C-alpha cells in the first residue's frame, strides 16, 4: 500500500481529491472523495471552472444506461446522464473495474471556482444513491469485480494532503490502536454517539440527542455538525471554558470571523462489545479553521450530526465494510502543540447505548 500513501491533494475548505482515470483510451480525472453520498459522478460539459472533463466521445468502452438523474442538495444541484465505463485508480489498487458514471450535464453551486478536482467519488451506500439503490455504487462494483477487500482507510492531513488506502490498512499512518464502533445502518456510514465532553466536562445531555437524527461519518464535510439543541448546549460549555476572552454571538454561528484557551471536545461513540465505549478527542487546532482570521467550524445542522474533516483530520479512519465497523486511531500527522494531542482512549463502560440511537 506504499504507492497509495499521499495519494490525496486539495485546498483548504474545499475537500480531497484523487486522481482516476475513466475510459479507454483513459482520460486523467480529479474526483473528490465523499463517504457522504454513493454516486459516482463526474463533469462531461466544458464548464468554466473545470481543468478537464469527462468526455464520453473519446470512450471506445462506453456504454449508455439512456437514462437521466436530477441530485439536488441543501446547497446545490447537479444533472446528468447515466453509463458504464472502465475505471482505474492510478494510485490506488492495480486493476480496472466497469463502473456506473454519471456524466454531469448541467449544474449549479456545485462544482467550486479555483477547485482542481472535476467529479466526486461517492463512498457511501447503494441505499442513498440517486436515482435510487439499483444503481451500484463505485466501491461495491470494485470489491465484486475483482480481489480488493471490502476495505478502504483515510487519512486527512491538515495545500493539504492525505492517504486514500484502498482495500487494506496502511500501520505507519497512525499510532496506538485502532477503536472500532459499529456501522449502525448501510446507507450513510451512520455511527452512534452515546457521550459528549468538553474539557472532560459531561454536557449532561439525553443521548438520544447526539444522533438526532443521525450521526455520519462525511469526508466531504467540512465541519463538525451538531443538532441545534446540542449545539447550543455544547457552544455554552465552550463560551464558558473561554471566558478569558469575548468573542461576538455571529462567530459562534458562523456569521462572522475572529481575529490554551479553548477546550478539548471528547466523544464517546458506540463500541464493539455490549456496554463498551471508547473516546475521540479532538482539538481547537481542528474545530477552530484559518480562513489570522478563523473560522469557528461547528454548526448547527437539521440533518444531524456530522462527522466532517474536523474530526477526520484528527484521525486515521478504516471504513471496514466488510465488518460493518468503522475503526478510529490517532493520525501521525494532525496538528496538535505540544501541550495538547488527539487521543483515541477506551475502553469505557457506558450503559444504555442502544438507547442512543434515533427510530
Ligand atoms: C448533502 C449536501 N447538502 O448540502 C451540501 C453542500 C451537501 C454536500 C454534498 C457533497 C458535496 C460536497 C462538496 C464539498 C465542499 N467543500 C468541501 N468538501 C466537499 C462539494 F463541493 C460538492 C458536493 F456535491 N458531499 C457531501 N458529503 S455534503
Amino acid at each position: 500500500f506504499v504507492e497509495m500513501v499521499d495519494n490525496l491533494r486539495g485546498k483548504s475548505g474545499q475537500g480531497y481529491y484523487v486522481e482516476m482515470t475513466v475510459g479507454s483510451p483513459p482520460q486523467t480525472l480529479n474526483i473528490l472523495v465523499d463517504t457522504g453520498s454513493s454516486n459516482f459522478a463526474v463533469g462531461a460539459a466544458p464548464h468554466p471552472f473545470l481543468h478537464r472533463y469527462y468526455q464520453r466521445q473519446l470512450s471506445s468502452t462506453y456504454r449508455d444506461l439512456r437514462k437521466g438523474v436530477y441530485v439536488p442538495y441543501t446547497q446545490g444541484k447537479w444533472e446528468g446522464e447515466l453509463g458504464t465505463d472502465l475505471v482505474s485508480i492510478p494510485h490506488g489498487p492495480n486493476v480496472t473495474v466497469r463502473a456506473n458514471i454519471a456524466a454531469i450535464t448541467e449544474s449549479d453551486k456545485f462544482f467550486i471556482n479555483g477547485s482542481n478536482w472535476e467529479g466526486i467519488l461517492g463512498l457511501a451506500y447503494a441505499e442513498i444513491a440517486r436515482p435510487d439503490d439499483s444503481l451500484e455504487p463505485f466501491f461495491d462494483s470494485l470489491v465484486k469485480q475483482t480481489h480488493v477487500p471490502n476495505l478502504f482507510s483515510l487519512q486527512l492531513c491538515g495545500s493539504v494532503g492525505g492517504s486514500m488506502i484502498i482495500g487494506g490498512i496502511d500501520h505507519s499512518l497512525y499510532t496506538g490502536s485502532l477503536w472500532y464502533t459499529p456501522i449502525r445502518r448501510e446507507w450513510y456510514y451512520e455511527v452512534i454517539i452515546v457521550r459528549v465532553e468538553i474539557n472532560g466536562q459531561d454536557l449532561k445531555m439525553d443521548c438520544k440527542e447526539y444522533n438526532y437524527d443521525k450521526s455520519i461519518v462525511d469526508s466531504g464535510t467540512t465541519n463538525l455538525r451538531l443538532p441545534k439543541k446540542v449545539f447550543e448546549a455544547a457552544v455554552k460549555s465552550i463560551k464558558a471554558a473561554s471566558s478569558t476572552e469575548k468573542f461576538p454571538d455571529g462567530f459562534w454561528l458562523g456569521e462572522q470571523l475572529v481575529c490554551n484557551i479553548f477546550p478539548v471536545i471528547s466523544l464517546y461513540l458506540m463500541g464493539e462489545v455490549t456496554n463498551q465505549s471508547f473516546r475521540i478527542t479532538i482539538l481547537p487546532q481542528q474545530y477552530l479553521r484559518p480562513v489570522d482570521c478563523y473560522k469557528f467550524a461547528i454548526s448547527q445542522s437539521s440533518t444531524g450530526t456530522v462527522m466532517g474533516a474536523v474530526i477526520m483530520e484528527g484521525f486515521y479512519v478504516v471504513f471496514d465494510r466488510a465488518r460493518k465497523r468503522i475503526g478510529f486511531a490517532v493520525s501521525a500527522c494532525h496538528v496538535h502543540d505540544e501541550f495538547r494531542t488527539a487521543a483515541v482512549e477506551g475502553p469505557f463502560v457506558t450503559l444504555d447505548m442502544e438507547d442512543c440511537g434515533y427510530n
